[PDB]
């Protein structure tokens, strides 16, 4: 066999922390990511687990998440050091089985803990798990430039920038024809954020954060990655283009129209009838 | 001798796919890309190919490519993972002796298929075959970025978006003087999207697809690349420069025809007219 | 054991200064870095040491430092070499006795000296030791792009500079709420920036110079590049805000009180009064 | 011992290509590189030789360069592969006793040629040694994406582009204090075209091609990179200046002068009168 190290999951949290460690969206500790495991994934590696799991209390408690394991990156670590030190800068949480905390089964070393937006990525978990019937395994954030850069020249209004993030790259509407969904700034870290975060969750598998960055769902972390990375393509293509004085042409409702149709997906209407 | 993932081809396309990730053209699953083998290259690894291929049907048969085996990129498919696995991303097909369909040899594990853009990459090739005599090999897409926000703020048409990516660096007249063809937008994955760029490509080794991104020809992975990059590179080039408020100078028409002289081409009429 | 290459001082050198090379902040010799150790730390290599250190005497003592050994970039040397060749381009100094000058114990082969702007760092690490009760032990410089640019285009003046960087990214008054201290231009090497630097670190962690590049402090290598790195992110938001005609809106004073109350820190008065 | 594929040399010019071609400055087969030699260089490794050396004539003699070595990239070779192959892609070839041709002593493999551009990298390695007494040892080619966006904006004028760079980093001047000459557009790969560069090389080690790129003259690879790289980084740093809507500040003829006094070196008179 082999360490846990050499897991899928590990070396999935390594290759994503990394990457978007060198897209420029996790200067310092900026961004986080959780990933819902089976028992199956950890099992083989119980004897590699710390002998006496660390309880933490949740505030509060999640019973549609009772007996889950999640690896996460921990509070104050750096996506760039991932790679270096995997236990030192991820963990292997287990929630308990009634939903009122978890134990830290791996990892965090030297009484290091999750983010400390856990409950925060807990709730939208489970806003996630309702509307795709249990699909959706991630939960990402990170500091994704351009985007971050559009929440100053847009209007912070989630058919406006959905709008515009379509016509930025034509993939867009069919890698989310749901939308970004787009908050007011608020407080990071608060228990405010973390319940407006995952209330748009139950709507959009991404969401927007002015001045701040971006939250995604997906059911892999190949996918999650994917689906952000395309936004932020577009967002990227749009700073371009407002900076060469704007769009003389665009991709118009029409045309997102006939996407919709060829593709199956139905547009946010919102953002359509712009 | 060496396992087929240590080939040339597998090799090649493992660099061409992490090489145009890297430069951030290929988001997602955004991109595909084609390489017409030879059966001697293939050849001293038939007993590492499926024990079965899969057989797939082509709506329209190709007898130009029949008996022509293909390393593909997969629907579906992520550039940034074909270095780490690419039997799951890749596939080798090889169209049969009427061209009506494929079997595909090896790759493609977990039922995956090649490219949904597949049909339309071999209606390129053809048409690419019978512009340069059988010296064209590859058919590369991909979503290049600067490119891409140029369509936004030129106007898409082949002369005119020719003649400004030949005055953003001086080597673009010599490395595409026929031009770039600039197509409207379309559907994309549409059979008409296949046809109009492969009509195209019987005149450009270069194409444009508004609001979306780039496909180009050649007769080497390398040389292909390098032709797309090329034309990416003036484009970034021009970004720059229309975003500083535009060109105060600029490559002259008198220069462009001095420059064709010099190094034997014949630069697109139209293009060079303005 | 091992060898002194492989402690986690000098291979912690090389990752920053690597980093640092590959954000593009550190061009042929520009930037350098200086890490005050523990006799602890290198203590167990000393018979890798010179045989016959040399002494090089301070022009201004400082007795704070004595007996004190730090690792420190070489003068003329490239932040790209560090990792092809340590010895070469680092060195290991302690400072003597009673602060009167250094012997080189380990490293600057070929009769390479520290960093040029060595009495500067020592003057810095002084104040900031000061500063922090001793907490701080890495000084940084280098030459980030953003931020550079910025100072063409904002008043140089701490409160104002400060409080656009805030604005920038939602972390940053979390990260340096007592903001970054601009000097005037000023020639480098002098003794008279030496000063200045050291001055502005008695009330701030980030110092910029106008025109060329920023001077950051911090308890680590991590948490010090880490710093510079929010700050250039942020200004790399800037540049493409002001580069897409200017914010439309922005972080509030308001929000940026309600967020230092949050994470208990107290924002710089001057740069928050705007 | 080794391979010459491990020699100081070889892998001197396998980074200096790949880093150029990480920078995004070397698309397709753009730019070419020549290191002058000495013979102790090559000697160990005769017996790699090519068994019997291909000999090429030179259209002008250059007894100054009689029974000279040099390392070279080949024509119509790309940067990007010279760490893959470094014998495809590069040739050591040795000038004859009275300057009339080179024979390949080593590389260049199935029938490549040096860069068509040696007969002008050797007109300039002439004027060179001249200017510096035999001390320079590199010429390089790039096209250095930031650089070449600046000459559609600035005037193409020695005194004022290079003015604008001394402004765009503190260290330009020290760096470069004889500035950089700009030519007018030339047809590249002509006679007239090394000539007016190798005329440029006697007051400069920067040279400028409008529309096109950079030439830089040094005594190492790492130095003349290193004099590339301060140049384009100054030119990144004004492109996002001018992309803000231009300087409200800068560095002023006063400080330029208290600089160059301070570091000894004597600024390009014209360009400092400006
Ligand atoms: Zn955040
Ligand atoms: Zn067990
Ligand atoms: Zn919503
Ligand atoms: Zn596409
Ligand atoms: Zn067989
Ligand atoms: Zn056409
Ligand atoms: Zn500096
Ligand atoms: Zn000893
Ligand atoms: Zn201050
Ligand atoms: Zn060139
Ligand atoms: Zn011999
Ligand atoms: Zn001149």
């Amino acid at each position: 066999m082999q360490n846990i190290t050499q897991s899928w999951f590990v070396q999935g949290m390594i290759w994503a922390t990394t990457d978007a460690w060198l897209k420029g969206w996790d200067e310092r500790n900026g961004g986080n990511l959780t990933l819902r495991l089976d028992d199956a994934d950890i099992a083989p590696y119980h004897d590699n687990f710390h002998q006496q799991p660390r309880y933490i209390p949740l505030s509060q408690p999640m019973p549609l998440l009772a007996n889950t394991p999640f690896i996460v990156t921990g509070s104050g670590k750096f996506f760039r050091n991932v790679q270096l030190d995997p236990a030192a800068n991820l963990g292997i949480v287990k929630v308990d089985s009634d939903g009122a905390g978890y134990h830290i089964l791996w990892g965090l070393t030297n009484e290091a803990v999750p983010t400390s937006e856990l409950p925060a990525h807990f709730l939208s978990h489970c806003e996630r798990i309702k509307a795709t019937n249990g699909k959706d395994r991630v939960i990402m954030h990170c500091h994704a430039t351009n985007l971050i850069a559009l929440t100053y020249v847009l209007e912070n209004d989630t058919a406006v920038f959905t709008r515009q993030l379509w016509e930025g790259s034509t993939e867009c509407l069919v890698v989310f024809p749901d939308g970004v969904g787009i908050l007011p700034w608020m407080v990071p870290g608060t228990d405010e954020i973390g319940q407006a975060t995952a209330q748009e969750m139950q709507k959009h598998s991404l969401v927007l954060w002015p001045f701040h960055g971006v939250f995604g769902s997906g059911p892999t972390l190949d996918e999650t990655f994917g689906l952000i990375d395309t936004a932020e393509k577009s967002a990227q293509v749009l700073v371009k283009v407002y900076s060469m004085g704007g769009m003389k042409q665009t991709i118009s409702r029409e045309e997102l129209i006939a996407l919709g149709k060829r593709f199956g997906v139905t547009p946010l209407a919102s953002a359509l009838a712009l």
